[PDB]
């Protein structure tokens, strides 16, 4: 009959429920009790890319860049560092400069100059965009409404909280990530993996993340030596 | 790189195919009851469709659980849970679902598209608010529909997708539903790793299940 | 601590690292060490797409199928195995027909009905668009903007070049690319594998192509003795 199958589907189902919620309980202890010390501030990023979010965004991204270096010497990527990476995950694709990574924080510029748009990803960590240029729409789960961001607003994906974005052609933006930042990892090279196939850009992905662990170790030795 | 794993690869599906071509007909032959029809939810909604789409919404889910008691879930059981599938991304709040049909509200409040999916199911979108684009496959040109437009998702039809932000719609799909879980989870796999949103949708299924077993077991005892 | 962690996630980093350099450079090697035969050069196609892109892209197809077909008799598809199959990749969705295709060479008709964008594809392969209607932008590596490309243009993707596309409602091309085309394949059915699950479609495609390779080496052995 029917009603076989339908408990077969059920039972199955149930299997694929428990697995999915334990990895989301998993993320969650993993997240929560993870380290917190931190060496930059949301609204400090924010309140510098508002500063500069009426120069072009070029401008803005070198004062930006200058003004992080002096107020936060060793915690930033040298210029022979910086590099623009492109970047597909949840179905978008943008491009980034990192500036600061480490085990608990992320800075970057953020942006893409074509029209792009999906899944924002979850993951524990509080994910903030001070818009220097162009359009950012914002759609929160549970809702059947969006909204639109301007040069100056701040967006702040909420920990373990899932929107899609939307980013107008030449959108540019700085970006500041707090929580437990491998967790992201994933959603960031997933796109990569499985449907660009770009391996080169997985290379400079983990290459520039690798140099700024690297960085903040040396600064960490460097300050306790 | 040699051809040959090619030669192989097509060579064995066109086998595969045959044999689950030949199943196919089999079943057609083996079909010969409903709780909805495709016709019953397009006309439902295609009456509702001047409103605001949520008070469509509202009235819609009104009358199925006014027409189908028992087979339309709770209040407290409804929830919109993203949907990233073939490319785009949207939202769905289930009201019915079993092994053979399923009835939702699905809508974007952005503009998205991609691959419509296939599998082996006929699905009709009724369009409340917003514009929905159709590519068919092997044709060069597509058809946009409105509000009060059906479009029907022919069984093992493969079409492109496109809806402008803010389209809403009532969906009803009859055949074999699970076929179509694996294109409706990839991109949370493969894409999101939205775990969350995955756990949300297998347990609103399993709810309707319960639902419908329930309802089932009523009736009969 | 959080240096343990620290260590630990840098080790894994420099794993991918490397295991990514070394899938570039078998990349890098397939590609320099393989065939050069050519049947055609990407300015034949080019200026053939742009010497009909002003007529209507169906018209414009029809007539450069006959031109292919009347310049290099036997190494395009005929009209039987012609066919339009979807090609989801890199995030965005567009149709192709196939006309010719070996280990070094393809020729097709590609476009989107849908405006769709994503990733181009990375992979040791030369590939030339000609614009027939429609827009095309293309977004390349390393830069902040931009560019808009109209019909008569042509868009060379270079080698190891990787870029993001856009194309507009009603986007039509004639396409060749040229290099190690088994690369590619990988990109063309990535997003067919892991997005869509939409394997009729991965069935037409390797049917397209085993197709295209079997005319060319039924007109190799068919000129030779056997
Ligand atoms: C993947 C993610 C996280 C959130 C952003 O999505 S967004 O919608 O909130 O803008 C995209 C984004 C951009 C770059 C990604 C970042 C996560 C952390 C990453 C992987 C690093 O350490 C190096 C590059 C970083
Ligand atoms: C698999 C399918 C089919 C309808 C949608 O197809 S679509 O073309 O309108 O996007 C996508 C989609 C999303 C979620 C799926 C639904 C079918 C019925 C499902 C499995 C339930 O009972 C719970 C969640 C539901
Ligand atoms: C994967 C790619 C390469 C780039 C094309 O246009 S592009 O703008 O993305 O560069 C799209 C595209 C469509 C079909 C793909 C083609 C590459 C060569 C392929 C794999 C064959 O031998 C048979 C089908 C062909």
């Amino acid at each position: 009959g029917r009603s076989v199958d339908t408990m077969a589907l059920w039972l199955g189902l149930r299997a694929v429920l428990v697995v999915a919620g334990l990895a989301v309980l998993l993320q969650l202890i993993r997240g929560w009790l993870s380290s917190k010390s931190y060496v930059f501030n949301r609204e400090e990023i924010a309140r510098l890319a508002k500063e500069h979010s009426g120069l072009d965004y070029e401008v803005a991204f070198s004062k930006i860049i200058v003004e992080l270096r002096k107020k936060h010497p060793g915690h930033i990527l040298q210029d022979e560092d910086l590099q623009w990476v492109f970047v597909n995950a949840g179905g978008w694709m943008g491009s980034m400069c990192l500036l600061h990574a480490s085990l608990t924080e992320y800075v970057l510029l953020f942006g893409t100059a074509v029209d792009t748009g999906g899944h924002s990803g979850r993951y524990w960590a509080e994910i903030s965009d001070t818009i220097l240029s162009g359009t950012f729409r914002q759609w929160k789960e549970g809702t059947t409404k969006s909204e639109i961001f301007y040069p100056g607003d701040t967006i702040v994906h909420e920990v373990g909280e899932a929107t899609s974005v939307q980013w107008s052609s030449g959108t540019w933006m700085v970006e500041y990530g707090r929580g437990f930042i491998p967790s992201t990892l994933a959603f960031a090279l997933a796109d990569t993996i499985f449907s660009t196939q770009d391996f080169l850009t997985l290379f400079y992905t983990v290459k520039v993340y690798s140099k700024a662990l690297l960085l903040e170790a040396s600064t960490h030795l460097s300050q306790l030596g």
